[PDB]
């Protein structure tokens, strides 16, 4: 190898599975409750009606 | 051989051998630590940013 300092492939892997994790999250929270709007994170123009 | 005082060409050979010393001690140093810069000796433009 080259760099041993850094392992920068390893910093690109781990951004990589950081945005997943926020989408498992949500799917995980959303399938739990019935509701689809779940705790109006989500955009709020329908949650008001 | 003409002269016995003076072994120039030993002078010379120890010469040559401290100008290679520099450049084996600086590879050793890199060769410890993994930062490239290793208290910059070397041109400080790239240590500052």
């Amino acid at each position: 190898a080259q760099v041993i300092n850094t392992n920068s492939l390893s910093l690109i892997t781990q951004n990589n599975i950081n945005k997943n994790q926020s989408a498992l999250s949500s799917s995980i929270e959303r399938l739990s409750s019935g509701l689809r709007i779940n705790s109006a994170k989500d955009d709020a123009a329908g949650q008001a009606i």
